[PDB]
């Protein structure tokens, strides 16, 4: 229907602003851009689904979240990744694993504060009926 397109417009509008301000925030710049496979040739013979804050802006424009649920599959798919390719104890390591954790928190954290449990549900009830 009309009122289900707007809904998915309205949750659109949402996502875009949410991962704006992520984007902005100077922790968060290594996540901004993909790997680029010339100085990182080896990242994607280790990680297997690259994820970053510009693919995620392109997903949403593309129609391809209709719930946060699946969206915040992509955030965690960001710091899964940053953890898993970077797991030793030296600073540079503990520095990006640092920021891939806050990454993820600060996303949670905005959802949480941001977005009413009822516009989700209505989200999660028109996918189901899909
Ligand atoms: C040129 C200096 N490198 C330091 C970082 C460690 C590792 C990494 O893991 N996730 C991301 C994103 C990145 C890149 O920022 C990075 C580039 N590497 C490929
Ligand atoms: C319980 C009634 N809600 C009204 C507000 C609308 C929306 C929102 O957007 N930014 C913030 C902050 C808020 C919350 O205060 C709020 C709680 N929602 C999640």
């Amino acid at each position: 229907s009309m009122q289900e397109e707007d809904t998915f417009r309205e949750l659109r509008i949402f996502l875009r602003n949410v991962t704006h301000r992520l984007a902005i925030d100077k922790r968060f710049r290594v996540f901004t851009k993909p790997v680029d496979p010339d100085e990182v040739p080896d990242y994607r013979t280790v990680i297997k689904e690259p994820m970053d804050l510009s693919s995620v802006i392109s997903k949403i424009d593309l129609h391809k979240y209709l719930t946060v649920k699946d969206y915040l599959r992509d955030i965690d798919l960001i710091c899964s990744n940053a953890l898993e390719y970077n797991p030793d104890r030296d600073p540079g390591d503990r520095l990006i694993r640092h920021r891939a954790c806050a990454l993820r928190d600060t996303a949670y954290a905005i959802i949480k504060e941001e977005l009413d449990e009822d516009f989700e549900q209505l989200c999660e009830e028109i996918q189901e009926s899909r």
